[PDB]
């Protein structure tokens, strides 16, 4: 390699923050051999993409216009500002004209190698697609915002530059386990564990005898096991604990080779804290010097009354379990069930991954999938065949493959849910890595969520950093320059002001308030930044649109909060943006960022589940990026107030809550009633939105600080890393907005319950779907959650095997519980804050 070589390798160390080049964890090549196996998929993708439409990205969608944004559609015209130095002028366009078909008009109303892009933004207007078809331009619509897009020249392609170039039972000896220290007060006991494991199930299972818990336990104990070399499967995994269950480490006992795993192994385990994806992990224990290491050996036609029972089987939710009499059902008519895709994770649940010629035999029914691939695409399906249930590798691989079809709007919904499903790959080069570094470099906008979603795993997680690592720095080398350069700019300025967050914390205290002397603290540290080596611009990690510019210091502070976060304000680096208003970032440690964008990313999902049946519920998912260990991002939202400061503005410092308020902080912050109406409106979109999402994710019971409203009457709820009782807040002073008093029904209450059971009900057609994301947002997501438990919510919540009124029912039920209570939770969550 040339000397430059390793100075390009040194800034993909510190962009992706850790070092891929490390053999210093490894008790093989697989890493080596998948940094080597993906220069071929990122060489043929950066091959076949075009650099023009790579450079300009534009943001497209295929799906039809919905019923509200027809409806704002007055006389099949569309109006676009186009702008030029210092003058504009505005034209007349259909929803059908292209931006050359556009552009060709504008040059015939009055050189031809000028683009469209939007003000501000580093947003185009390209391509072989409708003006309506644009992301931006539906936007404008939604909010009642004018189009505003400068003549300018395209960028040019060359700074995507890309740089160059046997029939015996197994067995296995235990030989000991050792760990450097252990208090001396707890004269405990211990004993070894060992599972073949294969999609979670165990298909076999060995125990040693429990000798006394010392800092080195011998047993040197061969542990036979009953299934035979060849039944083991592809992916099956050697789970090693240790229970007194305080230790486990996985090793693949069929490597990325196909070769079966021999040899002696001295292996660093994991310590359990106090059923999740970190459980599966194939990683050892980095820390050597205090973890626990186990050392091993290895030296090796069908009846109508049937039909109707599978017909049941295959009718069922994901989280329905399988009795065996269901699985054998299943099995026997294994070509009527491949006649059902939504069989298609039931049925390969019921395939014995222990024994080779029933795994033989689901390879030839996988051959015949001529419904399989005829079939829509349905992500819920797709997505519940690349969860913890499935190891098998052909089995996952169909599921990617649907992925395929997906068009870049809808890969950009899933993408964070897709990135946690590489935690349930038996290994680290697989299809579903693949799909994502393919689409990536294939899409700016998913290459950059991409990279920050890859990027905050490695920080916070030892199990999965190792292979999130290897798909990062894969990515990384086919982004192209100008890309990877505004990765740098975005990595040093979060990594400076996250120092800034950790010093402002350290100095006052979670137990008081901030002072002048903190405040004086934070302008001489940010003024030192400023003009020095402060990136002259960066792109905004939640919004890769906006360039955010020089900080506005005499703006910024460190929030009156516990986990003291600073509030920052930025200039806006494009001179052509429409206003002169700052880019507001928050930047706070202390709470799990990652919930919340699971959360916002599920309501993402939901806000287009109901654009589907033409509904707006007016969700505002806020910009929130998790950058690092426990610290992350999180948008300012301009003229936007708590609904507890509302209530403390009547009364400060209680306790005391007034119904009347909310309602006169709207008709104040109106310039005409006509904006007040438009307020009361939002609000009865917004609110009902909330209610009846919040509900189905089960953080529906929330303080009403954690609930702000906008100026412009856009309720919304914050703060999502937290998880008597209510279903969903709907509090007095949300309901006289409405004009009801506490039992009577007036128009804006009868709007609110119209819309709130018909979101209700278009959610509970996508149950499957809803259910699949929340189960794994519990096992990539959470501390550590019950696959049996604490899922089983979710079905409750969406009344599964009700009819449409009954439910319905169910819901108007949640609205009265609400009500009989009024502000009774709300007092208690001031007294559990003292
Ligand atoms: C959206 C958003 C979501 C968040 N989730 C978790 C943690 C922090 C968050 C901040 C957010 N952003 C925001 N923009 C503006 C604000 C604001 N919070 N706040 C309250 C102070 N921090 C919490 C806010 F209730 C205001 O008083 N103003 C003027």
């Amino acid at each position: 390699m040339s000397e430059e070589s390793q100075a390009f390798q040194r800034q993909l160390t510190a962009l992706i923050g850790y070092d891929v080049t490390d053999v210093s964890n490894v008790h093989d090549d697989e890493l080596e051999f998948t940094r080597r196996g993906l220069v071929t998929p990122r060489m043929a993708e950066v091959a076949s993409r075009d650099p023009k439409l790579y450079a300009m990205h534009p943001w497209v969608t295929s799906k039809p216009l919905p019923e509200y944004l027809w409806k704002k559609i007055a006389n099949n015209c569309i109006f676009i500002v186009i702008h030029r130095s210092t003058t504009s002028q505005t034209i007349k366009v259909s929803p059908d004209d292209t931006p050359g078909a556009i552009l060709q008009s504008f040059f015939t109303k009055m050189e031809q190698d000028f683009v469209l892009r939007v003000c501000g933004r580093d947003e185009y207007l390209v391509g072989e697609t409708p003006i309506k078809n644009f992301q931006w331009v539906r936007h404008c619509l939604k909010n009642g915002e004018e189009i505003h897009v400068v003549l300018d020249t395209p960028p040019d392609p060359a700074l995507d530059e890309v740089r160059k170039e046997c029939d015996r039972k197994f067995r296995v000896k235990i030989r000991g386990i050792d760990i450097p220290v252990l208090p001396r007060n707890t004269d405990l006991t211990v004993f070894v564990e060992a599972n073949i494991q294969h999609g979670q199930q165990v298909l076999c299972q060995r125990r040693t005898s429990p000798k006394p818990f010392t800092e080195e336990v011998l047993w040197n104990v061969w542990l036979e096991f009953s299934i035979k070399i060849k039944d083991l499967p592809k992916g099956a995994l050697l789970n090693l604990q240790i229970y007194c269950l305080l230790y486990y480490v996985n090793l693949l006992l069929i490597d990325h080779r196909f070769l079966l795993r021999r040899g002696e192994y001295v292996l660093h385990m994991w310590q359990i804290s106090g059923f999740n994806a970190d459980k599966l992990t194939s990683a050892t224990n980095p820390d050597k010097e205090n973890s626990m290491s186990i050392s091993i050996l290895l030296d090796n036609e069908m009846p109508n009354q049937l039909r109707k029972q599978l017909e049941a089987i295959i009718a069922t939710d994901p989280l329905n379990p399988l009795t065996a009499e269901d699985k054998e059902l299943l099995w026997h008519f294994r070509y009527e069930s491949l006649k059902h895709p939504k069989a298609y994770p039931k049925l390969f649940s019921s395939v014995k991954w222990g024994q080779q010629e029933i795994v033989a035999k689901t390879y030839q029914l996988l051959a015949r999938r001529e419904v399989w691939d005829q079939s829509a695409l349905d992500v819920g399906l797709t997505m519940q065949l690349l969860d913890c249930n499935f190891s098998d590798e052909n089995v996952r691989a169909i599921a990617v493959q649907k992925l395929e079809s997906l068009e870049d709007d809808d890969v950009l919904h899933y993408l964070l849910q897709l990135v946690q499903a590489v935690k349930f790959e038996p290994y680290h080069d697989s299809a579903l890595a693949r799909f994502l570094l393919k689409r990536g470099l294939r899409n700016k906008r998913i290459g950059h969520f991409l990279f920050w979603f890859l990027r905050s795993e490695i920080a916070q997680s030892r199990h999965y950093q190792q292979r999130f690592a290897v798909i990062l720095e894969a990515y990384l080398r086919g982004c192209g320059t100008a890309m990877l350069h505004d990765f740098t700019q975005q990595v040093q300025v979060i990594e400076m002001l996250q120092k800034v967050t950790l010093d402002i914390k350290s100095l006052s205290a979670e137990k008081y308030d901030v002072s002048s002397q903190v405040i004086s603290q934070l302008k001489q540290k940010l003024e030192n930044l400023q003009n020095s080596q402060l990136p002259e611009s960066f792109r905004v990690p939640y919004d890769p649109g906006l360039k955010a510019g020089a900080l506005a210091i005499e703006k910024c502070k460190v929030m009156a909060s516990k986990k003291k976060p600073l509030w920052l304000e930025f200039k806006c680096a494009d001179p052509t943006a429409l206003s002169n208003e700052t880019i507001g970032i928050i930047f706070k440690h202390g709470d799990d960022l990652r919930q919340d964008m699971l959360i916002l990313q599920i309501l993402r999902i939901m806000e287009s589940i109901w654009e589907t049946e033409s509904l707006d519920l007016c969700l505002l998912p806020y910009g929130c990026i998790s950058t690092g260990d426990k610290i992350g991002m999180i948008e300012i939202v301009k003229d936007a107030t708590t609904i507890a400061k509302i209530q403390q503005s009547t009364v400060g410092n209680t306790g005391a809550f007034k119904d009347e308020v909310l309602n006169h902080w709207l008709k104040e912050k109106s310039p005409t009633e006509e904006k007040f109406q438009a307020a009361v409106e939002r609000f009865v979109y917004s609110c009902a939105g909330y209610c009846v999402a919040t509900f189905v994710l089960g953080i529906g019971d929330r303080h009403n600080d954690n609930i702000m409203i906008t100026e412009t009457g856009n309720l919304f709820h914050i703060d999502f890393g937290h998880i008597e009782r209510v279903p969903f807040v709907l509090t007095p002073d949300f309901l006289f907005v409405m004009g009801t008093s506490g039992k009577k029904t007036s128009p804006h209450f009868q709007k609110f319950q119209d819309i709130c059971v018909k979101a209700y009900l278009a959610l509970r057609h996508h149950t499957n779907l809803l259910i699949i994301l929340f189960s794994m947002m519990l096992m990539t997501g959470m501390p550590q959650l019950t696959s049996k438990e604490d899922i089983e919510y979710i079905r409750d919540a969406l009344t599964v095997g009700k009819n449409e009124e009954d439910a319905k029912k169910y819901f108007l039920d949640q609205i009265e519980v609400c009500r009989d209570k009024g502000w009774t939770v709300q007092f208690n969550w001031f007294l559990h804050l003292v």
